[PDB]
DNA sequence: TCTATGTCGGGTGCGGAGAAAGAGGTAATGAAAT
DNA sequence: ATTTCATTACCTCTTTCTCCGCACCCGACATAGA
């Protein structure tokens, strides 16, 4: 039971406003599979604000500094949040009125304002007199009573408050990568031009990538750093592959050019300016990743200082947003920084600069391995790497008793779908 | 007369490295509930 | 006699924010096609 206007993520990949979902359509299941709707719960009740927490500070001090889009939804007071919480245990040692210990996060119960007995996690202490192997055992056990390193459980907004203090902070929600896979990049290509296949959609994507970053906004041409040979080469090789030919430099690709019939066809360039089309967020993952590599080789530097990551820049909002979702559909974590439209004495006019940040170790490394940049590339993950739903902490603020719009999932499903934003919610 | 692709000039985007702020995790510590 | 909880101060880990100029881009126009 959400708020009127809350954007959902339809099964086919689309996006619709909860307030339009008709009984018999299919929302997006966290695993990529459809969730059938049958009941459309409606009515009023006190609402709740759920918004992610972020080390964003800018707006607090200065006003008119754009507010950060940040993952949020507004549900009713009884709605079940799909939360998660770490299984922790620390051996604290202490002295009371005169005279070890083992504190843990356990699965427990607690009394609500009403009779209601809600399940949830609570900090549990248990210690004996200093006057050895006990506290050890009292732990080893907790460590060997499960594989999961967390508890997956649900809790209604109105009950979060009953949560402890330690636990309450340790508790976070999640947003699942978009595993669904459309083939709107594939069918397009084949649905057109006298193409050459086997890696077609690939090199295409990579180039489609570059272009976005370093590519003139009126034709299939682009800059490349002469110093980076691997890149220099990748374009060459790839160009050849697509069946086309070749400080800083501009490289043109002449054969009636495929690339252009892409930058147009799939709408990478929208009525004049550049833009990472939406569809891309829900097409063959690989494709996605490639398209990213390109964009990373083109414009975005990489570092490992504090764990692998890649920062991309740009001033067109279209690209901003577009990149955001795409990276977010890949299960990469992403935050956006915006630089003001400063005007300097050195006589210059600067516009609002957006710097998109991305991280995720193994998930990212799988992108960077497909890159050519001398300084961008990173060897692919040895074995299989996680593409697990990403967690996030959040604030909850009480609200107005307003109307709610809801949908109930088939009496036989995970009862969890993805909101357009990709945050996992319970029906 | 009307679409691509050389190529030329003023000015802005964003390239690049870090340091520092926040967030939650850890432990410490005191007083009340069980 | 433990076991329950908040809160506080500090440590760990990532992620926001900034600082500033010059070389790379965008914008334009001419010109070859058609
Ligand atoms: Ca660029
Ligand atoms: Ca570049």
């Amino acid at each position: 039971c959400f708020a009127k206007g809350t954007n959902v993520l339809m099964a086919d990949g689309s996006i619709e406003c909860i307030e339009n979902i008709e009984v018999g359509n299919k929302v997006m299941g966290k695993d990529g599979r459809p969730r059938e709707v049958i009941k459309l719960p409606r009515g009023r009740e006190t609402m709740y604000s759920v918004v992610q927490k972020s080390q964003h500070r800018a707006h607090k001090s200065d006003s008119s500094r754009e507010v950060p889009e940040l993952l949020k939804f507004t549900c009713n007071a009884t709605h079940e949040l799909v939360v998660r919480t770490p299984r922790s245990v620390r051996r604290l040692s202490r002295t009371i009125k005169g005279v070890f210990e083992v504190i843990t996060f356990e699965m427990g119960q607690k009394k609500a304002p009403d009779g209601r007995i809600v399940e949830l996690v609570k900090e549990v202490s248990k210690s004996y007199p200093i006057s050895p192997e006990r506290a050890n055992e009292l732990v080893e056990s907790y460590r060997k009573a499960s594989n999961k390193a967390y508890f997956e459980w649900t809790i209604e907004a109105r009950d979060l408050s009953l949560l402890g203090s330690h636990v309450r902070k340790a508790t976070y929600q999640t947003y699942a990568p978009i595993l669904y896979e459309n083939d709107h990049f594939f069918d397009y290509m084949q649905k057109s031009k006298f193409h050459l296949t086997i890696e077609g959609p690939k090199v295409l994507a990579y180039l489609l990538g570059l272009w976005i970053g370093d590519g003139l906004s009126d034709r299939a041409t682009f800059s490349v750093d002469s110093r980076d040979t691997s890149l220099m080469e990748r374009v060459t090789e790839y160009a050849e592959k697509l069946n086309l030919c070749a400080v800083a430099k501009t490289v043109n690709l002449y054969s009636e050019n495929p690339l252009w019939d892409a930058i147009v066809g799939l709408g990478f360039l929208k009525d004049g300016v550049k833009n990472i089309p939406s569809f891309l967020s829900t097409d063959n993952i690989g494709t996605r990743e490639t398209f990213l590599a390109g964009l990373i080789d083109s414009d975005g530097y990489v570092t490992d200082e504090h764990g692998i990551k890649a920062t991309i820049k740009t001033i067109h909002t279209s690209v901003r947003d577009g990149l955001v979702s795409l990276a977010r559909s890949l299960g990469l974590v992403v935050s956006v920084n915006a630089e003001p439209a400063k005007v300097d004495m050195n006589g210059t006019k600067h516009k609002i600069s957006y710097a998109i940040y991305m991280s995720g170790g193994d998930v990212l490394l799988n992108v960077l391995s497909k890159c050519a940049g001398s300084k961008k590339f990173r060897p692919a993950p040895a074995a299989a790497f996680a593409r697990e739903c990403r967690g996030f902490y959040f604030e909850l603020q009480e609200l107005k008793e307003d109307d709610y719009y809801g949908i109930t999932l088939s009496d036989d499903s995970d009862h969890q779908f993805l909101l357009a934003n990709q945050v996992v919610v319970h029906n």
